[PDB]
């Protein structure tokens, strides 16, 4: 079970469109506008506390994609307990725009690796 | 053991380089034209069942990433019974051609949670 | 227990913040100047062999991210026994500048597989 806050009643529960779905739909918490060849940092209300041994990768949704909205970071850590922003790129045409409440990527909860590091002097 | 269909007799069944290659080459079964600052969808006309508690991630090509090609979305579900599709961006300053039978992609196999999601009030 | 080597004494060995961190920072070995709209191969002067059934990927800071800088390719193979390099994109507004020791990136040891295909009629 993976534990999560709504930080105001503007979040929405993160939810899967299918049961062989890659991740869990994330939600805009507030209205944004990004203009074409910007990036915008979009406050999703939501934290969490992730499963051990994964992280979340923020994913982009392929529709976005093809308007050519892609993905900037995404990376959030298993001991990450803030607020979750999506940072979104405008590399479309046209500005782009955000209600609260639009579907603005995917969690996908990625199994990882923490392996020690030993240097050597040959491999 | 994942099962793949040949859509067309131009799709490529998926290839690892080596043992220790993470991704699958993806082939295109078509022949495009993308112009700079400009994205395309390419068909690689594959469609797979992909392994349980995994998706798959379209990588970019070391080689490619250079000339300033990047991968839009990317994210293979694992009840994804369609044509697999890659997003190819060209940032680069020149018309990038892509030839039938070019590789374009790697699908990596990335291993993930589905956990269910209970709302908390504190963490 | 992951293996690695310094190539010079310029490379700086990756580190761990926390317990609950995605990965490993990646540390500038050379002095770069990325102008806007630009990438640019940045060599860290660290080798390392990888662990089985896995991949490190070259993963974004947010910091860096918000600024406008993204990473291209990033798929470091498991048999990769070479110098990583991270490609960074400089696209954001202004220069961007790299100094020896600078903080450039996130590796991360992606859980994978390596299913063996079979080409096959229906799905
Ligand atoms: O680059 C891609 C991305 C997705 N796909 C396919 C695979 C994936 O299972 C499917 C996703 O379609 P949807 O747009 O219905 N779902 P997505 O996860 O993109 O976002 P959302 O469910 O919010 O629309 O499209 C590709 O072929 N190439
Ligand atoms: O898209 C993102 C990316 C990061 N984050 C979070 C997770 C991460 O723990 C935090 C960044 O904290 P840092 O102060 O460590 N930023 P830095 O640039 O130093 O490194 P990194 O971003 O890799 O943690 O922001 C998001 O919410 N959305
Ligand atoms: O950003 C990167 C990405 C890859 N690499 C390394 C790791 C990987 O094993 C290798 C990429 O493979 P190739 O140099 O053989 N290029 P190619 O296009 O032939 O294969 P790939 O699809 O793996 O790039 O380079 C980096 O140093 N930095
Ligand atoms: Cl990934
Ligand atoms: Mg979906």
């Amino acid at each position: 079970p993976v534990r999560f806050v709504k930080e105001t009643n503007r979040a929405k529960s993160p939810t899967r469109q299918s049961p062989g779905a890659a991740g869990y739909d994330l939600y805009s918490a507030y209205d944004y506008t990004i203009p074409p060849g910007e990036r915008q940092l979009i406050k999703t209300d939501i934290s969490m506390s992730m499963p051990k041994f994964c992280y979340g990768r923020i994913a982009p949704r392929s529709g976005l994609s093809l308007k050519g909205i892609d993905i900037g970071g995404g990376v959030i850590d298993e001991d990450y307990r803030g607020n979750i922003g999506v940072i979104l790129i405008n590399n479309g045409k046209c500005t782009f725009n955000v209600n609260t409440g639009d579907r603005i990527a995917q969690l996908i909860y990625q199994r990882i690796y923490y392996p020690e590091l030993e240097e050597v002097q040959s491999l």
